[PDB]
């Protein structure tokens, strides 16, 4: 899986850990 502050899109469940938050980057 990602790692932060990454593109990343958010409705597919995109991140690791947190996930795709308000600012739209992982």
């Amino acid at each position: 899986c990602k790692g932060k502050g990454a593109p990343c899109r958010k409705t597919m469940y995109d991140c690791c850990s947190g996930s795709c938050g308000r600012r739209g980057k992982c």
